[PDB]
C-alpha cells in the first residue's frame, strides 16, 4: 500500500461552486466557460509504480496526465492552455500547481469523509468541486 491509495479510484463530480469565477480568473473564453461548466465529469486515479495517472472524462473534453510526483511536465488542459505542471504530495493533499505566461493556478485534491474534494485557486479566487465515489 502506498502514497495515494485513498485516491485511487472512480469518482462522479457532485457539486461545483464559484467555478465560473475561477474560470474568468484564469482567463477562460465565454463559450467554454458556459460548456465546461455545464460539464459533469469523471475522474479516474490510477497508480502504477511511481507514476500516477489521473484522467477526467466529460461530454466537454476527455484528459488525461500521467506523473511521478516533485517531477515537472508539461501539460495542455481543457481550455487549452500550454502550462507546465507540477504535482506533489503535501501533508496527504495533492498539491498541483500550474505555471504558463507568467501566471500561476494551484488545484488541491483532498479525501474528506467519502469525497474527494478538489480546491482550485486562481489569485483571490477558490473554486470548490467535490467528488463522490462512481
Ligand atoms: O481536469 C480538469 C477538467 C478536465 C476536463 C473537463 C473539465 Br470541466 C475539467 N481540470 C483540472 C481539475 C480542476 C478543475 S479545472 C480543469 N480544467 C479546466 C480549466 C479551465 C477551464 C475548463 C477546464
Amino acid at each position: 500500500s502506498h502514497m495515494c491509495d485513498a485516491f485511487v479510484g472512480t469518482w462522479k463530480l457532485v457539486s461545483s461552486e464559484n467555478f465560473d469565477d475561477y474560470m474568468k480568473e484564469v482567463g477562460v473564453g465565454f463559450a467554454t466557460r458556459k460548456v465546461a461548466g455545464m460539464a459533469k465529469p469523471n475522474m479516474i486515479i490510477s497508480v502504477n509504480g511511481d507514476v500516477i495517472t489521473i484522467k477526467s472524462e466529460s461530454t466537454f473534453k476527455n484528459t488525461e496526465i500521467s506523473f511521478i510526483l516533485g517531477q515537472e511536465f508539461d501539460e495542455v488542459t481543457a481550455d487549452d492552455r500550454k502550462v507546465k505542471s507540477t504535482i506533489t504530495l503535501d501533508g496527504g493533499v495533492l498539491v498541483h500547481v500550474q505555471k504558463w505566461d507568467g501566471k500561476s493556478t494551484t488545484i488541491k485534491r483532498k479525501r474528506e469523509d467519502d469525497k474527494l474534494v478538489v480546491e482550485c485557486v486562481m489569485k483571490g479566487v477558490t473554486s470548490t468541486r467535490v467528488y463522490e465515489r462512481a
